[PDB]
């Protein structure tokens, strides 16, 4: 999944005003590219993995 | 090899958001300056002595 949908779909579900940094924790800890270096993230949501 | 051509080789293996701070951590460290008008590091790619 691209980064930017990530932040999209996580800032629609909470509000990204009152949780700060602790998104930005959260990727910083559990991220990766699928490379060394990338622009995506390997990661699916609750609505993504109900749907086929 | 100039910093910029430098930079611009390196931005297909590791991406500066992910770890700068280490990328200026290890520049500074094995820095030398001198040679043109801009800093020098004695530094070559294995990929690209690899390849052809």
């Amino acid at each position: 999944l691209p980064l930017t949908t990530f932040q999209q779909k996580i800032s629609k579900y909470f509000n990204s005003r009152l949780f700060g940094h602790d998104i930005e924790s959260f990727i910083n800890r559990h991220k990766k590219f699928a490379n060394v270096s990338d622009e995506y993230l390997q990661y699916i949501f609750i609505e993504d993995i109900s749907s086929p």
